[PDB]
């Protein structure tokens, strides 16, 4: 089997990105958040605490004939960004771009943080991390790709995220039409539960490409590339202007500017991310400082190649017995 999916950024920024999901029988179809560094599928419900659902689309499992309480089971998370969530769990059948899952783990929401209540257009997440990373207690629950990959033709996911555009994952097979030139593959450490990796160096604009191993993790749930300060500090010091603001969190820059490129090495092939691609526009409306796309992972642990970098490429999910990422450019 395989499945097909087209995803949608939410706003104008490419703060992330929406897939739609059917749950349940007949369908409810959810617009969820795919997140590549976590490994819970979570979604508001009618068990959602109404003060907390502020235009979400919500999951009722009392009108699913399929879905089936999965008796003592619980789930509470907290992500990178400081926003949680927890509930109770069904099992039902989950179906994403014509791929079906039958009794999959839906966990339903009965508390979110702020975050998410503020955000009407992401309905949950869809986690495709290592299910060693979920939460669901007393008995850990299969992520929707675990379900699904021995029915895959191949045992692989691919995210084709869009700049200011829609995109494509697809499930169990590779679209060879999505990509330029050659896929470039590279090992992976699932030691943490995440799709971790080792680029090879980086380079500026039109600056000598710097060999550096630099671990991190593709992370399809977070918004911006977070790499460690030296680099990070190399990039904005070539946009005039640009500091690192405790205040706003993070470097910013004039928004008069125009922004270099940013190349990250795969192997022995490179990604160029466009400098357009690193602009996340005024901190405040009408502000003419605006926040950056590439920040500092000092703090946060682990570098993590969010969706600035990997919506330059088209990049393949290997789940195979010993999995691997691959990258191409498009």
């Amino acid at each position: 089997s395989t499945g097909s999916a087209t995803t949608t950024p939410i706003d104008s920024l490419d703060d992330a990105y929406i897939t739609p999901v059917q749950i349940g029988t007949p369908a409810q179809t959810l617009n969820l958040d795919f997140d590549t560094g976590s490994s819970d599928l979570w979604v508001f419900s009618s068990e959602t605490t109404a003060s907390e659902v502020d235009g979400q689309t919500i999951y009722t499992p009392s009108k699913s004939t399929t879905a089936k309480l999965l008796s003592g089971a619980t789930w509470s998370i907290s992500y990178g960004d400081g926003s949680s969530s927890s509930g109770d769990v069904y099992t039902d059948t989950v179906s994403v771009g014509g791929l079906t899952v039958t009794g999959q783990a839906v966990e339903s929401a009965k508390k979110v943080s702020s975050s998410f209540t503020e955000d009407s257009t992401i309905d949950g997440l869809l986690g495709l991390a290592f299910s060693t990373l979920n939460t669901v207690s007393p008995t850990q629950q299969k992520t929707f790709f675990d379900n699904a990959k021995a029915s895959l033709d191949s045992p692989v996911f691919t995210a084709d995220l869009g700049y200011h555009a829609p995109g494509t994952y697809n499930f169990g097979f590779i679209d060879t039409t999505a990509y330029t030139g050659s896929i470039t593959y590279t090992a992976v450490s699932t030691k943490q539960g995440f799709w971790e990796w080792t680029s090879t160096g980086y380079a500026v604009g039109s600056g000598t490409f710097k060999s550096t191993s630099i671990d991190g993790i593709a992370d399809t749930g977070t918004t911006l590339l977070y790499l460690p300060a030296t680099v990070v500090s190399a990039y904005w010091a070539q946009v005039s202007g640009a500091k690192s603001s405790s205040s706003v969190g993070g470097y910013v820059f004039p928004c008069s500017a125009t922004l270099p490129s940013f190349t990250f090495g795969v192997g022995s092939a490179r990604i160029v991310i466009p400098g357009d691609y690193i602009d996340f526009g005024p901190i405040s409306t009408g502000s003419s400082s605006c926040f950056g796309g590439i920040q500092s992972s000092a703090g946060i642990g682990i570098n993590i190649f969010g969706d600035v970098a990997l919506k330059a490429a088209f990049v393949v999910f290997n789940g195979a017995t010993t999995p691997t990422l691959g990258f191409a450019s498009k």
